[PDB]
């Protein structure tokens, strides 16, 4: 008996609560920031929509087809072919990216108890940035929060997709959007718009004759999205036919780059007004965010309800991440929703450990040549298994269906549109993918 969504709205929040997280203001906020900008935000828009779009549908369709996991859902649909690697790839990277990216939830949770706590009200000593860099430093307390973070997710993905994934606010997520606007409205009157937003719109094209902001444009492109590690072919196991997946596909990679542009609009004109490098790094939102609340009059209010808001996006994405593994621990094993939950969670919990060290005293080990463990194990999986496992899913439907079957079972016809869907899923997509691989890794 497996599980479905009880309500109809059910699945598009969930893919929706999945796609917008912490990948659209934190991660977003960096990896433009240190990849020049307007030219990595324009080839980043070009992947969303002729690679994203198409791919996120696909993984719609492949998962409400076969009622399965990232992984069943190729042996049910693919017996016996090698598609199921994708699944495999997808696996491993909820366990790569649910580790640290519970120690980035942390850290919200850390500002949300300094601002409850009446801390970060005024500027402390040390500075925003100083401050920051003292707790992420710290080899304990970090440790703390993300634990804290995990159980919150362990308990909603051990209660059931009916009783727990979908029972999510609907009102902090378009909450969370009113605030970032009202935030990139504040932003824009502190004196660094002009070159903030010629930061963020003006092209430099000199930055582009570099293969690795096109990689960085992808990864981040795949990320924000959800996308290539099944988790969508995992909420769309739940859904029944009794649902449009275009539609459903367009809104989710539509409203999440709503969030990523206006996330931009906030940060950077920000960043330009505190006179501070776009290449801050992991950490840029921590030291902006916090110097733009102290700003404010009522501007400890604005971080108890922005780290609130922000935290409730990333421990819906974080459920996403989490559901993907354990999907496939229930099958796979036999294990029970709970046990799958508590033994997974607690295990990633200390895979993202040493990802939370690296930032103090594993500072200076490197997995990957030249990149600590955070950015390894962030690297391997953002860059290197999301958009191959993308590559592998275009090509599944593109390849190995038919096309009466892909446009049926995506809710298409043989229209401009499922033409046009069907052409990217078998070149456009996978061929910008092996062209971005190439070119970056010599
Ligand atoms: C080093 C990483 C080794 C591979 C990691 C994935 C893995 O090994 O984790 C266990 C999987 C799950 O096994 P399964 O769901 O595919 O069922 C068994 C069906 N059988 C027999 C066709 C595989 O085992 C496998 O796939 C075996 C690995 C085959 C695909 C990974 C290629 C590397
Ligand atoms: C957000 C809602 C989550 C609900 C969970 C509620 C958890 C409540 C338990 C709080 C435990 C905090 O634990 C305690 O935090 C304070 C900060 O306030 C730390 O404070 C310490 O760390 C900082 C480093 O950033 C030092 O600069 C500071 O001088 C020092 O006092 C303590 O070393 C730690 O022992
Ligand atoms: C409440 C609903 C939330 C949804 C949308 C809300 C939008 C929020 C807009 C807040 C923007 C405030 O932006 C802030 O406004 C005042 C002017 O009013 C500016 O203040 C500036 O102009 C005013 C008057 O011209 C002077 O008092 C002041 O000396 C000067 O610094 C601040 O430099 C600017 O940072
Ligand atoms: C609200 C979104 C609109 C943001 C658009 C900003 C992108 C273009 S900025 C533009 O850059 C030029 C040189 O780079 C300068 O000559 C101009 O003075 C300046 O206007
Ligand atoms: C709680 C709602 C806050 C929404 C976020 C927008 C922050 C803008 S507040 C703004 O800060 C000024 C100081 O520059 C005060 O002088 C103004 O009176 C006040 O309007
Ligand atoms: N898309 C989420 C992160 C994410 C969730 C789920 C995933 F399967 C991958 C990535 C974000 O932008 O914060
Ligand atoms: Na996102
Ligand atoms: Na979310």
């Amino acid at each position: 008996g497996r599980e479905q969504w009880a309500s109809r709205l059910g699945f598009i929040l969930a893919a929706m609560g999945s796609a917008v997280g912490l990948g659209n203001i934190w991660r977003f906020s960096y990896v433009t920031g240190e990849n020049g900008g307007a030219a990595f935000l324009l080839v980043y828009l070009g992947f969303i929509a002729l690679i994203g779009i198409p791919i996120v549908l696909a993984e719609f369709t492949i998962g409400r087809r076969a009622q399965s996991d990232a992984v069943g859902s190729f042996e049910k649909l693919a017996p016996g072919k090698p598609w199921k690697v994708a699944g495999l790839m997808g696996v491993a990277a909820g366990f790569l990216i649910l580790s640290f990216y519970g120690v980035i939830a942390g850290w919200i949770l850390f500002y949300l108890f300094n601002y409850i706590t009446g801390q970060l009200w005024s500027a402390p000593a040390e500075g925003f940035g100083g401050f920051f860099e003292g707790f992420i430093a710290n080899p304990t307390l970090p440790l703390f929060w993300q634990a804290l973070f995990m159980i919150a997710t362990i308990w909603i993905v051990a209660i059931g997709v009916k009783k727990g994934i979908e029972r999510s606010n609907k009102i902090l997520m378009p909450l969370l959007g009113v605030l970032l606007i009202a935030l990139a409205i504040y932003s824009l009157t502190l004196g660094g718009a002009k070159e903030g937003l010629a930061f963020l719109f003006s092209p430099d094209w000199s930055a582009l004759k570099d293969p690795g902001v096109y990689l960085a444009a992808i990864s981040q492109a795949f990320f924000t999205l959800s996308l290539g590690m099944g988790a969508l072919i995992t909420y769309g196991s739940y859904v029944s036919k009794d649902s449009r997946l275009p539609g459903a596909a367009v809104s989710v990679a539509g409203l999440d780059t709503a969030f990523a542009i206006i996330a931009g609009i906030m940060i950077f004109p920000a960043v330009f007004a505190l006179g501070l490098s776009p290449s801050g790094g992991p950490g840029l939102v921590f030291v902006v965010l916090p110097d733009i609340f102290d700003s404010i009059r009522l501007g400890p209010i604005v971080g108890i309800a922005f780290f609130i808001l922000l935290g409730a996006a990333a421990l819906s994405s974080a459920v996403s991440l989490l559901e993907v593994p354990v999907a496939y621990f229930m099958r796979k094993f036999d294990w029970s929703r709970k046990q799958a939950a508590i033994t997974l969670g607690v295990i990633i919990t200390l895979l993202g450990i040493p990802s939370s060290l690296s930032f103090g005293v594993l500072g200076e080990v490197t997995i990957i040549p030249g990149l600590n463990i955070f950015d390894s194990v962030d690297f391997i999986a953002s860059s290197v298994f999301l958009p191959l496992g993308g590559m592998i899913i275009a090509l599944f439907i593109g390849w190995g269906w038919k096309t009466s079957d892909a446009l049926a079972e995506s809710d298409l016809t043989d229209s401009v549109w499922g033409k046009l869907w069907i052409l990217s899923l078998r070149f456009i997509a996978p061929i910008a993918i092996l062209i971005v691989f190439l070119s970056a890794f010599q």
